[PDB]
C-alpha cells in the first residue's frame, strides 16, 4: 500500500515528496548491528512493525566495524533479506553503511563504492530503497569540506551508474548533527538529504534551531536514527523530550527511524527480553521506550 500509492520518492524545494508531488513523512525502525542482533529483521517482524505499529520505513543498520561487514561481509546477505521483505511488504527500505569507530567515511571508501555497486545494481530498479552511505562521521579530524563531502562525491557516482535517483542519505559531522556546515556547501545531486541524528537525554533547543538553519538553506534533512535515551543509547528515557522533538519533526515535514529494534539491556532499545525476533508482542513485551515509539507511529 504504502510503496504503491507514494511510489518514486524525491526531494524538492528542500522536502521529501512522492511520485505526484506530496510531502510525504516516513516514521520507522532501525535494527541494532546486523553483526548481533540480526535476528530480530525478517519478514515477519517487519511485517508487524507495519501491520501493529504503522511503519512505512525499516532501517538495516549494517556496521562496517565492531566485528561488522568487514570483519564478516556475510552479514550484507541480511541487508538483502531486509531490502526483499520491504518489497514484499511494500514499505521503504534504508541500507545503511554505519560507520562509527571507523570514524571517517574514507578509512573503507573502496570496499563502500563495492558494497554500494552490489546493492544498487540489485535494487536500482525497485523505489523502496534510500541509500545511507555513512551513518556517522565523527572527530574532530573528519569535517564535512574535508572528508565528508569528497567521499560523497565518490561513492554517489557508483550509485547513480545504476540508479540514477532514489534518495541517498549522507552522513554529517559530530555523529551526525553537523547538518549547519553541510547545508552552507550542499551537494549537487538532486536527490540527496543529509542525516541529522538526537538523543533525548540531551537538553535539544539549539539542536532544533540548527536543524531550522539547514532546513533555511535548501537542505533535506532525514533524522535516520534518534533515541529515546542517552547519547550512549542507555542511562534512561527522556520522554518529555522526545515528545518535544516528536512534535518538532512533525512541523518540519521530517522522516525518521528509531533506534533500535532489540532486546538489548539498554533504554533506548524496544524490546525486554522476552520478545519473539519473529513479532507479536504483547505490551508487555516491549520497552517503555517501544511503547512510546509504537504510539507515536500509531498516531501517526
Amino acid at each position: 500500500s504504502v510503496v504503491e500509492e507514494h511510489g518514486q520518492l524525491s526531494i524538492s524545494n528542500g522536502e521529501l515528496v512522492n511520485e505526484r508531488g506530496e510531502q510525504v513523512q516516513l516514521k520507522g525502525m532501525s535494527s541494532h548491528g546486523l553483526q548481533w542482533y540480526g535476528q530480530f529483521v525478517n519478514y515477519e517482524s517487519m511485517k508487524w512493525l507495519r501491520d501493529d505499529w504503522g511503519i512505512n520505513v525499516f532501517r538495516a543498520a549494517m556496521y562496517t566495524s565492531s566485528g561488522g561487514y568487514i570483519d564478516d561481509p556475510s552479514v550484507k546477505e541480511k541487508v538483502k533479506e531486509a531490502v526483499e521483505a520491504a518489497i514484499d511488504l511494500d514499505i521503504y527500505v534504508i541500507i545503511d553503511w554505519h560507520i562509527l569507530s571507523d570514524n571517517d567515511p574514507n578509512i573503507y571508501k573502496e570496499e563502500a563504492k563495492d558494497f554500494f555497486d552490489e546493492m544498487s545494481e540489485l535494487y536500482g530498479d525497485y523505489p523502496n530503497v534510500i541509500y545511507e552511505i555513512a551513518n556517522e562521521p565523527n572527530g574532530s579530524d573528519v569535517t564535512w569540506g574535508n572528508q565528508i563531502k569528497p567521499y560523497a562525491e565518490e561513492v554517489i557516482p557508483i550509485i547513480r551508474n545504476n540508479d540514477p535517483n532514489n534518495i541517498i542519505i549522507v552522513g554529517t559531522g559530530t555523529w551526525s548533527q553537523d547538518v549547519h556546515h553541510a547545508a552552507d556547501n550542499q551537494l549537487a545531486d538532486p536527490n540527496v538529504m543529509y542525516a541529522f541524528h538526537f538523543y533525548a537525554g540531551t537538553h535539544g533547543q539549539n539542536l532544533r534551531d540548527q536543524v531550522d538553519y539547514a532546513l533555511d538553506q535548501g537542505a533535506a534533512i532525514f533524522v535516520s536514527e534518534w533515541g529515546t535515551s542517552a547519547a550512549t543509547g542507555d542511562g534512561g528515557v527522556f520522554l518529555d523530550e522526545a515528545q518535544v522533538w516528536i512534535d518538532f519533526m512533525d512541523e518540519r515535514n521530517l522522516s525518521w527511524a528509531n533506534w533500535s529494534l532489540t532486546h538489548k539491556d539498554e533504554s533506548s532499545a524496544a524490546l525486554m527480553p522476552g520478545a519473539n525476533p519473529t513479532g507479536g508482542w504483547t505490551e508487555a513485551e516491549l520497552s517503555p521506550s517501544g511503547t512510546f515509539v509504537r504510539e507515536k507511529i500509531r498516531e501517526s
